[PDB]
Order: C-alpha cells, then structure tokens, then sequence
C-alpha cells in the first residue's frame, strides 16, 4: 500500500509519497475552489485522472507543480460533472446543477493556465458533448467512438496539460495526449469486461457494453433490456465468443498504449505511466 | 421608429446601430450553433441580454467590435442553457434538455475561449454564480431573496455590461460601472417579473417559490404558501390575497429603489447617446 496511489503500484514508497502528495494537492484545490457559504458535492470521484495528470507532468523536465495542481483539479472536476449528468440521462434537477457548477468552476480554474489550456478544455467539452450526442452504422465502431469522445478525450487533455506544464517537447505532449486517449478507452473496456467476469456483477442493467455488443452478433438468444433473468444473462456472456472478442479489443488498446510508452523519455515518470497502463488493463 | 425592443432609445441613427448590433448577435448565434437537438425561437432582436450587451458597448469607442458580438452571443447561450437545464424534471425528455443545455454551454466555451482567459474567468464565474443562485433558491429573508436573484439573474446581466464595456474599448472605470449597472438592472428585471407574476400568471405560487411580494407579506400577522399549489382554485385565491397585502406595495417600493440605484450608476457614465438608451432601458424594465 505504501507504494500504491489510486490503485497503481508505483514500486517505490518515497516516490509514491511525492506523487500521492501531488494528488492530495489536487483534491485540496478542488475542495477549496468548490466550497462556498452554502455540500457533499464532490462525494467515480477518484484519483485516477489526478494521478494521470501528475505522472504526465513527471515526463517533462520542469514540472510547474502549482499549474499541474490546477490542471488535475480542472480535469477531475470535469470528470465528476460528466458523472452527474450521466446519472440523470442514465435529485435530477439538483444533480444537473451540481454538474453545471463543477463545469463552471473547472472553466474558471483553467483560465489561470492561459490561452492554450483554455482552448484545450473548450475542445474537450466539444468532444464530451459529441459523444453524449452520439451515444443517444457499425454499432461497435460507434460504441468505441463514444468512449473515445466521452472518456478518452478527457484523459488525453490531462496528458496534454501534464506535458505542457512540465515543459515537455511538442512531440512528447502530443504523445501524452494520445496515451491518455488510449488509456481512457482501455479503462472503460476493462470495466465492461470486469463487470461480467465478477464487485457486484451485471450491476449493468440496461447498458450495452462491449462484450454484450459482440455476443449479440453471433448466431442462442438474449433475455436482455428480474434476478434469475440477470444471472441467466450472465452465463451467456461469460461463455460467448463475444467475451474473448472484447478482450482482443482491450489488447489492441493496451498494445497502442505500450507503443506510445516506449517512445517516452527514459525517466521515472515513464515507468510510473507503464504501471498505470498495467493497472488500467487489469482487474482494477 | 426610434424603438428597438419596446425601448425608445433616442436618435434614429443610434437605434439603427443598436438594432444592427443585436441582429448581429442573433446571426452569430445561429451560425455557431449549427451542427435538431435544439430549436431556437427567433425573437427578432428583443432578447434582453444581447440588447444590454450592445447598449453597454455603446459606451466604448468601438461598439461594433467583433468581440462585442461574440460576448453577446456567449451571454445569450448561457441564458438559453439555463432554460434547457431548468426543464430537467425530478422537451422530449430529461436527456434532450440536458444535452441541449450542454451543447449551448460547449458552444459558449468555444466562443469565449477565443475572447481570452480573462473573459473565460468572467463567464465561468458568472455561470457558477448563476448556478449557486439556483441551488440557493432551493437569516434576513429579503437579503436572502435578493442574494438569490442577484446570483441567478443579476450576475449574467452584470457580465453583459462588463463584456460589452471591455470589448468595445471602454475605460476600466466604465467597465466596472457597467458591470454594477447590469447587476442592479437584472435584479430589478427579476423583481419586476416577480411582481408581474402576481398582478394583471400564478406560476410562482404553483411552483412554491417565495418572491419579494410574498416575503414581505409573511412579515405581518392577522402562510398557506408552505409548498407548491396544484389546484387552480387556490391559485386564484393567493393572487387576490397577495394583491391586497401591503407586502405588495413594499415590493414595488423596493423595485423603485433598485431603479434609483441603477440611475445612480448610469448617471456617471459619459454624456453620450448610450447613457440615455441605458436610462431608457432602466425606465422600461421597471415599468
């Protein structure tokens, strides 16, 4: 545990403490920027994206710890807001307002990071709405388009901002952006798989995830769209070649993340990010 | 004639320049919003917030700067997004309303981003204010209501004044004055809506929202508005009862006081046509 931050084993406990403190600084800024005179508002609400932002800023030669803290707070507040809005689309009005406040505060914070950061966030918002627009011809191409837009884009921006505000080179910033995009997708696909492999299992009533999408192509019929019906649906998926097909797609994203890792500079942040990748494609 | 949105501005050449500025905002909105998710109504230049932005920009040497139109569009998209998010129920559904609002928001992000980080900060802080206003709506009751309407309605119109001043090139002190004017005008704008909801309807009683006339009434003695009201018979009742309380005359007094506050703010703007137009907009808004 002393080497672990946000579930990622960073191998070294002294290094883990410095990284954990960078994550803690992100949450502390969020708590300070959200708290007003009016509130269990931040409380999946995780440190994954803060971890990713801090680790990405370990790739450049001159991390700006204050700016890195801002970027991570911006990214994660946006993450939480997408969760609030997703719950209502599947109190409603209050959950929407809370998400809107998280989005307003994230936009306020990123203005501190200057004109380039501001455009990166605005473009990320555009992708986020595009994926929600899409999510409402190849149905698996679309599903992977949705998670790339709603999930991969935001972790790409965290990688981008991490590189930018450690003075990484232009090419390393692009690479960190691409890594974060591929990490976000792989993370979701692992989630899809884990929720059928078995902590609750098929806590996914209504959601057509990637294994399911594969299984419904074969040709022997789903009971799909109350408790035995759920277990009866679980056996079919764990059996189906759709499961093995979903793990192949996961492996394609893992392969692409590791391709990007390999061209990162040989610095301790690269090994940290590879452990982040390992955890991402793991059982979480 | 010399009228732009029920408001007589003065000289026909000023009014024409203002009409054209507002129309430019509606056009930019249309253009930037094109991708069926939302259906904008064509108000033909009568939207309050583009008008207040364009009027505020008249104070600057460059009222028709392109950034002024972007500001106005941004302001109005924020206001539209709140209308869509307001419709989330505890359009076709909750999903459309959320998505429509998020689309407006995202489009506003792209536009304000190119205005610069300081304009991003202003709009973001304003939207934050606007949201906590709606949270807070859900001590001193009057100062509490006024804080709510200042947050949920006055801050966006303050921002319109601030942005209009900034990007028309107005002086720093003028930007500040126009921001203060906008907050006071937006409050008076809401107080006037809340009075008009009881004079001649009833939406606030049915919704169970406590507005200025009701809050002053509940200070006397001799409170059925605990929660909302469903039956149309009790609605009619509360209206006539509230129409007779001295709290109704007190809310009108406070409205007149906010008008006087706005006149104090605008009196120290330069002596130009735009000051008179703003003065006229104030008079219209409280009448």
């Amino acid at each position: 545990p002393a080497t672990v931050v946000a579930g990622v084993d960073l191998g070294d406990a002294v290094f883990a403490a410095a990284v954990r403190a960078g994550v803690a600084r992100v949450e502390q800024l969020m708590d300070t920027e959200l708290r007003q005179a009016d509130m269990s508002d931040s409380l999946g609400g995780k440190r994954f994206r803060p971890l990713f932002t801090v680790l990405s800023a370990q790739i450049g030669p001159q991390p700006d710890a204050a700016a890195v803290t801002v970027a991570g707070a911006v990214i994660e507040m946006i993450h939480l807001a997408t969760l609030y809005h997703d719950r209502v689309m599947d109190g409603n009005n209050v959950a929407i307002l809370a998400g809107d406040y998280l989005l307003a505060t994230a936009s306020r914070l990123v203005a501190r990071l200057g004109p380039e950061a501001v455009r990166i966030i605005a473009d990320t918002f555009a992708q986020l709405v595009t994926g929600q627009m899409r999510e409402t011809v190849d149905s698996i191409e679309q599903y992977l388009k949705v998670v790339q837009e709603k999930t991969g884009s935001l972790i790409g921006a965290a990688g981008r901002l991490g590189g930018m505000f450690s003075g990484a080179t232009d090419e390393q910033v692009e690479r960190l952006s691409r890594l974060g995009g591929v990490v976000g997708t792989a993370f979701q696909i692992a989630r899809d798989i884990i929720d059928i492999d078995s902590p609750g299992t098929d806590v996914r009533e209504g959601v057509h995830t990637l294994p399911m999408l594969y299984a419904l192509r074969e040709s022997p019929d789903c009971a799909r769209l109350d408790d035995a019906e759920v277990r009866e649906a679980l056996t079919l998926l764990r059996a189906s070649p759709g499961m093995a097909r979903a793990k192949d797609v996961l492996a394609q994203y893992a392969a692409q993340a590791r391709h990007e890792l390999a061209l990162l500079p040989d610095v301790p942040g690269r090994r940290a990010l590879a452990a982040l990748v390992d955890y991402t494609v793991s059982r979480h």
